[PDB]
DNA sequence: ATCTCGGCAGGAAGCAGAAGAGAGG
């Protein structure tokens, strides 16, 4: 497999696996499933507002208590409700190696980016 | 008719550079 683990960079917390990450119109992230949900809280987004196909609801953490580190926002998107994750809040693992790697950019981060399909919800 | 602008710093996105829709500063 190609199949690569994404970390808290924080606390290297578990987050999703590649293979649950879905692209947006070519430049945003999410992640499918609800294991996800068990690894994030949301807070009010304090400038909520709308961009593009978006509508901005919260902001995304670290479930850890004594993490709390930033990973993105949650937003409307179509009729659902969906998490849009930064790739500066973690670290690309890889499962065989356990070597972990820093990426600031989507673009220099290779892996299968498969599009978000409504359908698979 | 270009070029310009060090770890947060003029009104999408980490050694040299996407979104109320550039100006000579
Ligand atoms: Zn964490």
């Amino acid at each position: 497999k190609e199949n690569k683990k994404l970390l808290c960079r924080k606390c290297k917390a578990l987050a999703c696996y590649t293979a649950d990450v879905r692209v947006i119109e070519e430049c945003h992230y999410t992640v499918l499933g609800d294991a996800f949900k068990e690894c994030f809280v949301s807070r009010p987004h304090p400038k909520p507002k709308q961009f593009s196909s978006f509508e901005k609801r919260a902001k995304i953490f670290c479930a850890r208590q004594n993490c709390s580190h930033d990973w993105g926002i949650h937003v409307k998107y179509k009729t659902f409700e969906i998490p849009v994750i930064k790739i500066e809040s973690f670290v690309v693992e890889d499962i065989a190696t356990g070597v972990q790697t820093l990426y600031s950019k989507w673009k220099d981060f290779h892996f299968e980016k498969i599009p978000f399909d409504p359908a698979e919800m």
